[PDB]
């Protein structure tokens, strides 16, 4: 019975990480997809979730300087990458000259003042040297499933997507991706924690133990992410 706050980036991993979870502790996975501040502004408002899995270390982080996590509950689930995507395997090159030279006129990132991976996608394009050349081009997606839609449905030729969404066991197995290399953008540090609503609550405690376990770790770094 635990109600879960997940930064989009994590809607597939958390649903896979569930039908474990049910099967092994009993315990049923009710999860909420969306940005990371939307889900700071809905559990600062009173929202039911008791367990919010963050794209970011920064806002569960500041959700405890607010009052809204049980302290000693704040732990790393995930490291995510971003990635520059197309479903067009000729557009994305393998060094992603595309940014520097392309031809394309719409570029997907996340609202990256509620999407920690669009601020990753901005840090990015900062460090690059091509946010004023860049910027007039980009498009945001409420949350970075909404931003890899963009580009999935064709709305955009390309974008900074959730390595979590192109990424099988050890391989990108669709499309054309560029691995955004770290050295652009501060890590993506993916923090989860207990609300103050799962103080004493099995399910959520059955919850971060098995997120710390080898079932949720083995499927958390098959979709892309360290640990
Ligand atoms: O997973 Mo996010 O918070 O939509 O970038
Ligand atoms: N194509």
């Amino acid at each position: 019975e635990v109600q879960v706050a997940v930064a989009a980036n994590f809607t597939a991993p958390i649903q896979a990480i569930a039908k474990e979870f049910e099967k092994d502790t009993g315990h049923r996975l009710v999860a909420a997809y969306g940005a990371t501040g939307q889900f700071y502004t809905q559990i600062k408002n009173g929202a039911p979730f008791q367990v919010f899995l963050s794209a970011d270390d920064s806002t569960p982080a500041k959700l405890e300087q607010e009052g809204e996590v049980v302290p000693g509950s704040r732990f790393t689930y995930a490291i995510g990458t971003l990635a520059l995507w197309s479903p067009k395997a000729g557009y994305v090159d393998a060094e992603g000259e595309v940014l520097k030279s392309g031809s394309f006129r719409h570029l997907s990132i996340a609202n990256p003042k509620t999407a920690p991976y669009g601020l990753a996608a901005t840090q990015a394009m900062d460090k690059l040297g091509l946010a004023a050349t860049l910027g007039p081009k980009l498009v945001e997606g409420q949350n970075i499933s909404q931003a890899y839609q963009f580009v999935s449905s064709g709305n955009a030729e390309l974008g900074f997507v959730a390595l979590s969404q192109i990424y099988k066991d050890g391989k990108v197995a669709t499309g054309s991706a560029w691995i955004v290399p770290t050295e652009l953008h501060d890590p993506i540090r993916q923090d989860a924690v207990i609300l103050n609503k799962g103080k004493d609550n099995a399910a959520a405690k059955a919850l971060v133990d098995y997120l710390k376990g080898a079932k949720a770790a083995a499927l958390i770094k098959s979709y892309g992410y360290e640990l």
